[PDB]
């Protein structure tokens, strides 16, 4: 008996959220994408430090999806 294998650890991924009020994102910053963000009030309060990684950069990688209505 020669054996020994041992690593699928389960883990859930967690939701997004402001960097601010670390509240509901659900939003992506209009500049770079890069970022998450409750509203446009907290994206100014925390633009003086974001905006040094706020980087110019264009859309790539687009994922698939397709909501519904009630
Ligand atoms: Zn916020
Ligand atoms: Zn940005």
């Amino acid at each position: 008996g020669s054996s020994g294998s041992s690593g699928l650890e389960a883990v859930a991924p967690e939701r997004p959220r402001c960097a601010y009020c670390s509240a509901e994102a659900s939003k992506r910053c209009s500049r770079c994408q890069n970022e998450w963000y409750c509203c446009r009030e907290c994206q100014v309060k925390h633009w003086e430090k974001h905006g040094k990684t706020c980087v110019l950069a264009a859309q790539g990688d687009r994922a698939k999806s397709g909501p519904s209505s009630g």
